[PDB]
């Protein structure tokens, strides 16, 4: 019978948007502290006129008591208080693929004001129209993951990505870019402000001013012979007072200071492999219950299975896994 569309059916609703990056060579994140300006910050005592930021579970936090010799590199390594910390499991160097159960990653085709039948059939039919077996034509890709590449199924990724899918960005970009207000970097500094920024001839607050400012060295003062409860002092200024300051700025609310840097993170092209494709062509020949149940394991690779971790942080590392699984002689 017509089994192609029992086939189908099971392999989009567990696979759909699931995807396997090959990394050229294990590259990580380089870099234990981010700088991303661009996102909001909870602000004072974390009452926060923004929604959850994602990107605000990897925030150095500056805390005003501190034990006696304490120092930011003791929780945070070399990030700046303030910024953000990348813990090493989302730098770790014996990571070669990138799992991924998510849709945020697709191009304007797909958009969520149509109906899921339309998406689900566009995604059908440009998956087997991209693919060469399971793997995915390089004009499926961005140019930035593999030469080639013309966007015809997944999105450049932008600045403002790193603010509500972090892990994405973190495993997935090919550069590190960073958006800065912050005294010293790019050269700019409370004196020479208004000679680097063009549009500064010395209105929004906010005009021609930078964000954190550096105060000192960081240091923890003690004032009672209670060495457990002391006073931090961060080496530059505390953003919970203007929270949103970056992102402000990245919006163009007004004119001001702007460090941008990049950092080459991953060179040569990318692979990518479409789970669904793949759920499609092993069903064909060892059947759907086998390959349902094998393709279901590898998305456990790591004990937690990517497919049932919200769709903006369905982002994971594996280390040399074996694919396409072993599909059990059944
Ligand atoms: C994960 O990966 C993601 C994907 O890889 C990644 O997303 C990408 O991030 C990068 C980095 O954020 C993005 O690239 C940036 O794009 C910026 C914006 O680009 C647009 O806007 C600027 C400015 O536009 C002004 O000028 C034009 C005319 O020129 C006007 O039309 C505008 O209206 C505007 O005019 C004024 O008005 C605005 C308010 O309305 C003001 O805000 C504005 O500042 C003005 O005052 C344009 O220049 C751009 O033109 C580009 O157009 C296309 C591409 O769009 C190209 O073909 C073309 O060649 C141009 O590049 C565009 O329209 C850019 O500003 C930014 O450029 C800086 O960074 C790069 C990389 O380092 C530099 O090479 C570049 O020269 C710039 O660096 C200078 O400026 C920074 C600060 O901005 C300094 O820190 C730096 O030191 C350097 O300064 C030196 O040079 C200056 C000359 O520029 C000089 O003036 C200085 O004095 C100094 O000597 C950069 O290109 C990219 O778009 C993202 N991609 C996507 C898909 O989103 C993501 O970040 C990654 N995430 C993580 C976490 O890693
Ligand atoms: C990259 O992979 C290597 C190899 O898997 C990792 O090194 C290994 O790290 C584990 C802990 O994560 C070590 O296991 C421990 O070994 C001690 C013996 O000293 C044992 O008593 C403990 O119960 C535990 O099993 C293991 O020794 C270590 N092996 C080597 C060769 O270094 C490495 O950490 C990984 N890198 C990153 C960044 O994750
Ligand atoms: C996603 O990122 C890539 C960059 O890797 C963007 O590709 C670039 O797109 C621009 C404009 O579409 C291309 O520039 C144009 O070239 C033509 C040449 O005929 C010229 O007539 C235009 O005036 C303009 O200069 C550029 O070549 C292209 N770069 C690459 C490497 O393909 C892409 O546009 C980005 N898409 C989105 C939606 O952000
Ligand atoms: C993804 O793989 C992990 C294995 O890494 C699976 O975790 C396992 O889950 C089962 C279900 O409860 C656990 O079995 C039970 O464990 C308890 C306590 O250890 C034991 O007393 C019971 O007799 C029973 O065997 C198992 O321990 C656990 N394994 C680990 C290492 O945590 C997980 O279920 C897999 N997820 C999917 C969707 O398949
Ligand atoms: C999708 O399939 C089409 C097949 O129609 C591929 O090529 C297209 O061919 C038509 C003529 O039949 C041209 O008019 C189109 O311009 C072609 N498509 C493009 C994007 O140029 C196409 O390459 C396949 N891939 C995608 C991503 O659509
Ligand atoms: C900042 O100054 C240093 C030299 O002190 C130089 O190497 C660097 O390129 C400068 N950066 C910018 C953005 O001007």
């Amino acid at each position: 019978r017509d089994q192609e569309q029992y086939i189908h059916r099971k392999c989009y609703q567990e696979f759909a948007h699931c995807y396997l990056v090959k990394y050229k060579t294990p590259q990580p994140w380089p870099n234990e502290g981010l700088i991303a300006d661009q996102c909001p910050l909870p602000g004072l005592a974390d009452v926060s006129f923004y929604p959850y930021q994602a990107i605000w579970d990897y925030y150095a936090k500056i805390e005003n008591i501190r034990p006696a010799n304490w120092t930011s590199s003791k929780l945070y390594g070399k990030a700046r208080m303030g910024s953000y910390y990348i813990p090493k499991r989302l730098r770790n160097i014996n990571n070669t693929h990138i799992l991924f159960c998510s849709d945020v990653l697709y191009s304007k085709w797909y958009n969520l004001q149509n109906s899921i039948l339309q998406n689900e059939n566009e995604l059908t039919k440009r998956l087997s129209n991209l693919t060469i077996g399971n793997k995915l034509k390089n004009r499926a890709l961005p140019y930035e993951w593999a030469k080639g590449g013309l966007n015809r199924l997944f999105r450049n990724i932008s600045v403002l990505d790193v603010c509500s899918r972090p892990e994405m960005v973190l495993l997935l970009n090919k550069t590190y870019y960073t958006f800065s207000l912050w005294e010293g970097d790019c050269n700019i500094t409370r004196y020479n402000v208004n000679e680097t920024v063009p549009e500064c001839k010395d209105d929004h607050p906010y005009s021609c001013r930078l964000w954190r400012y550096r105060e000192g060295k960081e240091e923890v003062k003690c004032l009672t012979s209670d060495h457990t409860r002391c006073l931090y002092y961060p080496e530059y200024s505390n953003p919970e007072a203007l929270f949103d300051f970056g992102f402000l700025s990245y919006m163009r609310n007004f004119p001001g200071p702007q460090c941008i840097e990049s950092t080459s993170i991953r060179q040569q092209d990318y692979e990518v492999y479409s789970i669904y494709q793949e759920c499609k062509l092993a069903s064909k020949t060892y059947g759907i219950d086998s390959v349902l149940f094998s393709l279901k394991n590898f998305l456990n690779y790591t004990g937690k299975p990517v497919n049932e971790m919200p769709n903006a942080r369905a982002f994971v590392g594996l280390i040399d896994p074996k694919f396409p699984p072993t599909y059990p002689d059944d």
